[PDB]
């Protein structure tokens, strides 16, 4: 697997835009570019519920979606 070797995220070709679809050959179906979509994970962040107190960015909140907020820690 090469995607994981570069720190990419595997996604369905339906979720992943034809522009983000990489050729790293190492995902369930297609490799998605986290640098083009979102790097909430790469920056040491994770999806958190709206009931959880944390600092979420407007561009990172998109990652999780509606009804969720991408929180980040000092990691």
């Amino acid at each position: 697997n090469e995607c994981v070797s570069k720190g990419f995220g595997c996604l369905p070709q339906s979720d992943c835009p034809q522009e983000a679809r990489l050729s790293y050959g190492g995902c369930s179906t297609v490799c998605c570019d986290l640098s083009k979509l979102t790097g909430c994970k790469g920056k040491g962040g994770e999806c958190n519920p709206l009931d959880r107190q944390c600092k979420e960015l407007q561009a990172e909140s998109a990652s999780c979606g509606k009804g969720q907020k991408c929180c980040v820690w000092l990691h």
